[PDB]
DNA sequence: CATCTG
DNA sequence: CAGATG
């Protein structure tokens, strides 16, 4: 955690460059299970030869920890931070709707920098586009103090809409977290269910209201279920405007609302916990639902939520509030 | 995983 | 339809 801190950060430096710069997977895999180990062994190693004694450390990687610990650096590393390439894709990647794939092509055509981006806006799709008109207020934190604003007019807008609608401002805001950097709002209609087929309205009519009084500004997705957009607090009394943040909103049947509303709602940490305990309770758990696990190996059937509440239940726990859900 | 591009 | 991105 701290032990062997300096190994596993270089070893994830490689791992990723393998994969986004060179397309080395596997390569870029092997980091990564190597930082995998050597992050949870307990000891403080001081050799290579040490490493190696671990699965998924081999020569290679061992290699490398000797020569990082035998010298604070790394050839290769420095070889790495330094080439314009490399430090290209890295950056291009920045910009919403630019993966690696697209971050390689693209300076394979020259185009490394932002406004190399600006002058080929030909070249970039509608999401891309979007991405780089947004750059900077993209990655600008959103302060809770904008999250609530924001989720007031969410919350009264869907309401307006239909009385039935249920919208949960999940994520860290949730958490009680000072800052969080996109918005999802999970979604259900008590007309929207596991069996019953679709509704796409459903999602697609508060997404127009929503653009309807302004809230919402662009669309980069939208699908029948996932709406991926851009929204915006009004610009007040003109001096003062708002960035632009990342927002989703999304459908799901109302039978299976809290277990995906809990599980947005994290921290991964207090998820695992949770999913080891419902585990040892004698239970299963994700995303959608919670079922009763059979002792002949494994086996389902789901289990009725009406709340958070009925899950804690479940697995006979203590109910989080949603502050404490952290680890 | 759902959506887009091509 | 494969393959990308979030
Ligand atoms: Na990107
Ligand atoms: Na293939
Ligand atoms: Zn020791
Ligand atoms: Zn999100």
């Amino acid at each position: 955690e701290t032990l062997n801190g300096g190994i596993t950060d270089m070893l994830t430096e490689l791992a990723n460059f393998e994969k986004n710069v060179s397309q080395a997977i596997h390569k870029y895999n092997a980091y990564r299970k190597a930082a995998s180990v050597i992050a949870k062994y307990p000891h403080k190693i001081k050799s290579g030869a040490e490493a190696k004694k671990l699965p998924g450390v081999g020569t290679k990687i061992a290699e490398k920890i000797d020569e990082f610990l035998a010298t604070g650096k790394l050839r290769k590393l420095e070889k790495i931070r330094q080439d314009d390439t490399s430090s290209s894709i890295n950056f291009l990647t920045r910009v919403s709707g630019i993966g690696p794939s697209a971050a390689r092509k693209f300076v394979d055509e020259g185009i490394k920098t932002l406004e190399d981006l600006r002058k080929n806006e030909d070249k970039l799709n509608h999401h891309q586009r979007i991405g780089l008109k947004y750059f900077g207020d993209f990655e600008k934190r959103i302060p809770r103090e904008e999250m609530l604003q924001m989720q007031d007019i969410v919350l009264n807008e869907v309401k307006k809409v239909d009385s039935e609608y249920i919208a949960t401002v999940c994520g860290s805001f949730r958490r009680g977290a000072e800052s969080s950097g996109d918005m999802d709002v999970l979604l259900t209609h008590p007309s929207f269910t596991s069996e019953s087929t679709k509704q796409p309205k459903l999602l697609h009519q508060v997404v127009e209201q929503l653009q309807k009084v302004h809230f919402i500004t662009d669309t980069l997705s939208k699908g029948e279920t996932k709406f991926m957009g851009v929204c915006q607090l009004p610009s007040k009394n003109d001096e003062k405007e708002y960035p632009h943040r990342r927002i989703d909103i999304r459908l799901i049947p109302k039978d299976q609302y809290y277990c995906g509303v809990l599980y947005f709602t994290g921290s991964d940490i207090f998820n695992k916990n949770m999913r080891a305990h419902a585990l040892e309770k004698g239970f299963t758990i994700n995303e959608y639902t919670i079922r009763p696990l059979g002792v002949t190996g494994v086996a389902g059937e789901p289990l009725p939520v009406d709340s958070e509440k009925d899950i804690f239940d479940y697995i006979q726990w203590k109910y989080r509030e949603p502050k404490d859900r952290s680890e």
